[PDB]
């Protein structure tokens, strides 16, 4: 049947219906902080984020996303490695069933809880639908949760969970301000890559941060019960949402650091 992280349906799989998936800029990929080359000619992230509109949180079957209003520049990534400005349609997690495991992205073969994905598309397309078709289509912000500490940012989201239990189920979600989800420095890690998820379009620019945000136990395991699954059929929990790192091949991973 179609694409899932199943056994029978997983990362292995997706080739098949996306041949892209063998492709030459796929996502995601192992960060390795000895090869990446500092770059000062990187100009530092801009974050605006003060006039961001949430409206609603929804179950798509592959993980939760918290969707915003982009009939506007209200919230808006600028700067770094972009040209021009890119506006934030909506964010999601990818997390495992153990805390060891859960991020996309790993930093030295290191993995994280989880992968928070802050995705923008260049205004100048004119939607997303536009900016898919592009090579510089779409800018993502990767950012790495821990357990540790609680994130009170995370919260007001991690209570709306029990209403989106099942596929298809979504919920009002205004009045969230993204900007509690975004450790305190902006240092980041830049290269050319893809969505992660089927249809795995080589349209993005990926920025991962260095600075990992903390998230308590608590937090991350109401993600884990969650169900890919609609409702009225049989439970299979939302865990392991995660693509497996792909060969760089000819890519250079450039920091804003060193
Ligand atoms: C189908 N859509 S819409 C959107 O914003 C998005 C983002 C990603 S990701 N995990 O590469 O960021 C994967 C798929 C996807
Ligand atoms: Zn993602």
């Amino acid at each position: 049947h179609h694409w899932g992280y199943g056994k029978h349906n997983g990362p292995e799989h997706w080739h098949k219906d996306f041949p892209i998936a063998k492709g030459e800029r796929q996502s995601p990929v192992d960060i390795d902080t000895h090869t990446a080359k500092y770059d000062p000619s990187l100009k530092p992230l801009s974050v605006s984020y003060d006039q961001a509109t949430s409206l609603r949180i929804l179950n798509n079957g592959h993980a939760f996303n918290v969707e915003f209003d982009d009939s506007q520049d209200k919230a808006v990534l600028k700067g770094g490695p972009l040209d021009g400005t890119y506006r934030l349609i909506q964010f999601h997690f990818h997390w495992g069933s153990l805390d060891g495991q859960g991020s996309e992205h790993t930093v030295d073969k290191k993995k994280y809880a989880a992968e928070l994905h802050l995705v923008h598309w260049n205004t100048k397309y004119g939607d997303f639908g536009k900016a898919v078709q592009q090579p510089d289509g779409l800018a993502v912000l990767g950012i790495f949760l821990k357990v540790g500490s609680a994130k009170p940012g995370l919260q007001k989201v991690v209570d709306v969970l029990d209403s989106i239990k099942t596929k298809g189920k979504s919920a009002d979600f205004t009045n969230f301000d993204p900007r509690g989800l975004l450790p305190e420095s902006l240092d980041y890690w830049t290269y050319p890559g893809s969505l992660t998820t089927p249809p795995l379009l080589e349209c993005v620019t990926w920025i991962v941060l260095k600075e990992p945000i903390s998230v308590s136990s608590e937090q991350v395991l109401k993600f884990r019960k969650l169900n890919f699954n609609g409702e009225g059929e049989p439970e299979e929990l939302m865990v392991d949402n995660w693509r497996p790192a792909q060969p760089l091949k000819n890519r250079q991973i450039k920091a804003s650091f060193k």
